[PDB]
């Protein structure tokens, strides 16, 4: 049998996946690569055969032939009588979080006001938020519209990238990898913890995973729940317990894509190793935990409780939804066809 190579996206991913190689007695083994598109480009080349990515890039990855191949699954919201691997998925919902303390700020006052984005190209980090701006703008310019923000990808001289921090001696700034600081749905929701900006666009979990005690990390060890607000579309506030009600999209979820050719292996591979590895898996936690890495989401969400089977062998298009997908094209032409490399 062949051996299955995985992309990690920077050194902290790297150092991770190289921890569950060594646990998979080299079943699995590791590429890594400074931003997801390069991952991508890997895989594309056949350098790698498969990371775990969200659904933006699932996009990018899906135009240029790779394939989805298992999602994320989170504990479900209500019982289910089926196993993990077999239970349908339910997207997670994008919002807009801002400080509580932060009166009179609404989705219709956001102008001038300084963002956290996960990163460039992600669901709830910009496609959602920038999608959304765009169109009730009419504006492509959607560089212009915050006064500074973090947005990893982005130009780094920009004022798109002004309020990131990068990593301890302040390299790598606007990375989209975890060194830079304020990456991803953690950075982001950080950014607007520490007051750097004043919205974050994450997701409902993210907002429950760093508050209230369930994060430890000295920024978000303190912070709770009832400081901070969900944006609502309709120009309201809400406390985040209301995101069923107060969000900007579902989002569906990451998912493990890799070459058409190379899926039925990395599926098979992929459901032993969190057989092992996984959420109450063999060897985790005594040995090692792909779905944990001291709330970082390295590789894969950290409340990830195993990946799941995908209904109907679905094109990129079925995953991410016909509705999702022209919203992207439709953001996508202000900076159709065709693979982006
Ligand atoms: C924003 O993001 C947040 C972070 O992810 C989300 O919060 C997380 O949400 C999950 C669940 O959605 C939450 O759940 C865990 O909770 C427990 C462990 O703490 C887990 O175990 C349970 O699973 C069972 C199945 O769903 C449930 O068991 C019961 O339900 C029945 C029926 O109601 C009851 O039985 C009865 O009692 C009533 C009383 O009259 C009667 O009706 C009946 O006759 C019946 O006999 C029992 O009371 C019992 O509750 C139980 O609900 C629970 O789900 C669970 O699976 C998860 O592990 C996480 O704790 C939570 N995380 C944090 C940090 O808070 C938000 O949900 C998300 N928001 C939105 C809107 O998406
Ligand atoms: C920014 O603004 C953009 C411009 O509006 C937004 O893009 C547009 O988004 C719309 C929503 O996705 C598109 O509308 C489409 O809606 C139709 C219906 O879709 C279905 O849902 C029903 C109900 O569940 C199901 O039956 C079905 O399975 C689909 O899921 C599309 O389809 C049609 O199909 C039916 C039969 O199924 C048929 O009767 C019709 O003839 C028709 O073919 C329809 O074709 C639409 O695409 C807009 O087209 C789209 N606009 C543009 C210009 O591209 C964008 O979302 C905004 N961005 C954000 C972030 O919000
Ligand atoms: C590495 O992968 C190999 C191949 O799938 C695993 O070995 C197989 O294990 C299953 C269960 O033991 C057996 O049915 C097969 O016969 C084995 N195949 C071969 C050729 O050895 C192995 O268990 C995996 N190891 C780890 C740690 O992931
Ligand atoms: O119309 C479509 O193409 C897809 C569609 C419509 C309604 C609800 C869900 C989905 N698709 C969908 C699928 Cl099939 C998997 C994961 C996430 C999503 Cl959003
Ligand atoms: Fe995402
Ligand atoms: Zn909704
Ligand atoms: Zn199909």
């Amino acid at each position: 049998y062949t051996r299955v190579v995985w992309c990690a996206v920077g050194p902290e991913e790297q150092k991770k996946c190289q921890q569950w190689s060594q646990q998979s007695g080299q079943n699995v083994t590791c590429a890594t690569a400074s931003t997801t598109d390069d991952c991508i480009v890997l895989v594309l080349k056949g350098e790698a055969d498969a990371l775990n990515l969200d659904g933006g890039y699932i996009y990018t990855a899906g135009k240029c032939g790779l394939v989805p191949v298992l999602a994320e699954n989170r504990k479900s919201s209500k019982h289910s009588s089926l196993d993990c691997v077999l239970r349908p998925t339910e997207g997670y919902l994008a919002v807009a979080v801002v400080k509580k303390a932060n009166e009179g700020l609404t989705w219709n006052s956001l102008k001038d006001k300084k963002s956290c984005h996960t990163a460039v190209d992600r669901t709830a980090g910009w496609n959602i938020p920038m999608g959304l701006i765009v169109n009730q703008t009419g504006s492509c310019a959607f560089d212009e519209f915050f006064s500074q923000s973090c947005a990893p990808g982005a130009d780094p001289k920009s004022r798109l990238c002004a309020l990131c921090a990068g990593d301890d001696q302040g390299l790598d700034k606007c990375v989209p990898n975890s060194k830079e600081k304020y990456y991803g749905y953690t950075g982001a929701f950080r950014c607007l913890a520490e007051d750097v900006g004043d919205v974050a666009f994450v997701k409902n979990d993210t907002v429950w995973e760093n508050t209230n005690g369930e994060s430890t990390a000295d920024w978000a060890k303190n912070l709770k729940r009832e400081d901070f607000r969900l944006l609502c579309l309709d120009g309201t506030r809400k406390p985040v317990t209301e995101a069923q009600s107060c969000h900007l999209a579902v989002a569906p979820n990451h998912a493990v894509v890799s070459r058409s050719d190379r899926a039925a292996h990395v599926e098979q591979v992929l459901l032993h190793q969190q057989a092992l590895f996984g959420k109450n898996g063999k060897n985790c936690p005594d040995k090692f935990c792909l779905f944990k890495s001291e709330t970082k989401n390295l590789l894969f969400n950290d409340n990830t409780e195993c990946l799941a089977k995908l209904g109907g062998r679905p094109t990129y298009e079925e995953y991410l939804g016909t509705e999702y997908v022209t919203a992207i094209a439709n953001l996508k032409k202000c900076s159709l066809e065709a693979c982006a490399f």
